């Protein structure tokens, strides 16, 4: 679990949207396993804007961060699973690194900022949804 608060937006996982989500819903893409949402408060987060291909991720079934290099936004074939069938994700980036089901939404930053949210993984890969291309989230 896990998401961004930017202004006044809640990004989370597509897969892990709430019904509050899907009631408040701004923007969603199946092919990003991305969903944003609004909100009445005013969001914690800043996010990049660069090119950073290293940066640091939280992982919640090690309750600790790790620092990672990672692939540039690209298409990736995803194996089908309860939430989707076998597809290309858009937008995703792949590192060395633990992950299991229940770390997707775990931030992953660099020194300029929130560059994306845990997406998928594997057997010692860990995938994440970019959002640095989204320039509206924070105006
Ligand atoms: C070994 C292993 C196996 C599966 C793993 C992990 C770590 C995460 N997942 C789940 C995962 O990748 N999914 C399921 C939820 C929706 C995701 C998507 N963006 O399509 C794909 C680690
Ligand atoms: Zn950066």
């Amino acid at each position: 679990s896990g998401a961004i608060y930017v202004g006044n937006y809640r990004v989370v996982n597509r897969h892990l949207a709430t019904h509050n989500d899907w009631a408040n819903l701004v923007w969603e893409d199946s092919s990003r396993d991305l969903l944003v949402s609004s909100t009445t408060a005013q969001g914690c987060d800043t996010i990049a804007r660069c090119d950073c291909q290293t940066g640091v991720y939280y992982c919640s079934s090690r309750r600790k961060h790790y620092p990672v290099s990672f692939s540039k936004p690209s298409l990736i074939f995803v194996e089908a699973s309860e939430y989707y069938p076998a597809r290309y994700q858009s937008h995703l980036m792949l590192a060395v690194g633990h992950s299991e089901p229940g770390d997707c939404g775990g931030i992953l930053r660099c020194q300029h900022g929130v560059v994306g949210i845990v997406s998928t993984g594997g057997n010692g890969l860990v995938g994440f949804a970019d959002v640095r291309d989204l320039l509206w989230l924070d105006e």
